[PDB]
């Protein structure tokens, strides 16, 4: 473990994700991936081990340790320098993708405040990845380009005038592009409408998926599916306007429930918070439910002095794999619904007592 | 069947019951019942048949077609010169009880506005009945009251100064007194809550029954214990519990009506449909839809049709008032088409 591994997977959410963007009761992040090849490099699925590494050589020669004004310095991870667990918890952050860790030559170039995630011989050989908090694919896709201006100084990208940027999957040739929401829609959920979305957003040429990539959580990440002969801009645009209708839909049922069954809901959130602060064993899939009531109760007002950044952290720090980093070596399912229990009650518990002494100063 | 008994089978709904009572969005009806013996005759349990006899051929000589001031002239129905059905029809209309339809020689000595029914030779000798419409137990008391003076004036009844009046059950000595009202409880039912109040209600005295003895979200609540109980006792304890269950029950009622508007418009406007288009519909389906219909006008959300018409059809699609009107006997099939039929037009006719 190098001292930048430690940095990028000792946090659950980094101070960047911290940040409140717009919408953010809804849409918790941001994604715009934008995918490559080397000129005159045959594409990962026929390239050899020594092309392989020169690709990932030439990044850590001319990238590493190197910066990007407004952006910051970017720091190079190999896949084959990171621990299971160490390359887990890089894909339960969204850093990684999962078959990131099964490439022998895949690797990432990360920005240190964690808003830039360059993948390496992945499905393609660069996979630059901007993620934001909240709603804010334009600002990503300025990030996004950024980046892609700063690779291709020193990398001369597969592209032909007539079909684009050339990738291995057919169907991605042209922008590269791919644009994903993260949303959190347990008021669609819960009213029993979701599932007579979902088909129609299928539809318009995007894909729903759960948080992985069923919906635990209620957490749905919406993102392009077609993208041949699309411009950027269209690309975008066909995301945008779906979330953006997915926005007001969630907030009116929100507000539909709270309207007409409000003793209901408030019993609901706060019998789930009730679980998370006293409980001594709890599976992912059940704090998954709970943290989706209680993020519910925060937003709607009825859950009282505690905020969101702390959800999403639990939410992430309490995955199998950050469970188990986090409490030093791997651990049955059993050992670690007694080690989450403990750290959600403890750090609940200690949120509560900031907000009982530091409240109780003014 | 006699000129008068044709008079009180002919319709489903008295002119007496049609007329607006108190809280009668929730209380359908008031009953008051005395029970009475003769003296120095023997309880139904151990009488003669000539003993039997002759306490109904005195109510023919004396009580048949006399009269009260204020409340109309009284006939005599022997239970012996009707048919089975009228029987049944009777019984549908609460006039009697089912068991007086087996009491050989029972007979009730009924008011033409239906608002009095004395039965002779049922548990007791005299059984006289006093409904009125809608919540009034204490108006129904004081025509219970004036109807048992009539019958003293000419009968001696059983009676003890330590024990009261004398009757064959004997936790009903005493008074002889029971009070009873039929009310609507959708509301309650459809929230889940009535299971959690009847336990209570039985706690208090009375006792909880379906319509006739709980289709259609009907409940019938009496007195249960009566023994040592005065009569402003008996009285004050059903009118106390049933004027809670009014509250409750139009709480509950504007309640779900606030938390699920479209839905609960969706599912009485639904049971409209039914009845107005359907071509074949059981007893339970009818009082179910009757129910969701019934909530529908007193909540606004069903317009142009009165809770009078509900009321009449809960009891003309009852099977022995059906195959009544229709002359004659039917099978259980027969009746659903014959039942559906009957509905459609009295509900095709109101929305004209
Ligand atoms: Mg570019
Ligand atoms: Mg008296």
């Amino acid at each position: 473990a190098s001292m930048s591994l430690k940095h990028f997977i000792q946090d659950a959410l980094s101070s960047w994700m911290k940040q409140k963007g717009p919408e953010s009761d809804i849409v918790l992040s941001s994604r715009i991936r934008l995918a490559r090849n080397f000129e005159h490099i045959r594409f990962p699925t026929r390239y050899s081990n020594e092309e392989a590494s020169s690709i990932i050589q030439q990044f850590e020669d001319q990238f590493s340790e190197q910066e990007i004004p407004g952006i910051g310095k970017f720091v190079l991870i190999r896949m084959n320098d990171a621990q299971p667990l160490e390359k887990r918890v890089l894909v339960e952050k969204h850093l990684i993708s999962p078959n990131l860790t099964e490439s022998p030559f895949g690797g990432c170039l990360l920005s240190e405040n964690e808003e830039v995630s360059v993948m390496l011989n992945e499905e393609d050989h660069i996979r630059i990845q901007c993620l934001f908090p909240g709603f804010q694919l334009l600002e990503a896709m300025k990030a996004a380009n950024q980046v892609d201006d700063w690779i291709e100084e020193k990398v001369d990208y597969a592209f032909n005038e007539q079909r684009g940027y050339l990738t291995s999957c057919p169907t991605n040739v042209g922008t590269g592009l791919r644009a994903s929401v993260m949303m959190h829609l347990p008021a669609l959920v819960l009213t029993r409408q979701i599932n007579r979305i979902i088909p129609a957003i299928n539809q318009l040429g995007l894909v729903v998926r759960g948080i992985y990539g069923e919906a635990v959580g209620n957490i749905f990440q919406i993102s392009n599916q077609i993208t041949l002969g699309k411009s950027e801009q269209d690309i975008v645009e066909d995301l945008n306007s779906v979330a953006a209708q997915l926005i007001e839909q969630e907030r009116s049922a929100r507000e539909a429930i709270y309207q007409t069954s409000k003793i209901e809901l408030e019993d609901r959130v706060y019998r789930s918070y009730g679980v998370l602060s006293n409980c001594r064993m709890i599976e992912s899939k059940e704090t998954a439910k709970c943290l989706s009531d209680v993020r519910l109760g925060i937003d709607l007002g009825i859950i009282k002095g505690l905020s969101s950044n702390i959800l999403n952290e639990l939410m992430i720090l309490t995955q199998p794999g950050f469970l188990q980093q986090y409490s030093g070596g791997a651990l049955r399912p059993n050992e670690r619904d007694i080690r989450r229990a403990a750290l959600i009650r403890e750090r609940l518990h200690l949120e509560m007592n900031g907000k009982r002494q530091e409240d109780e100063s003014i």
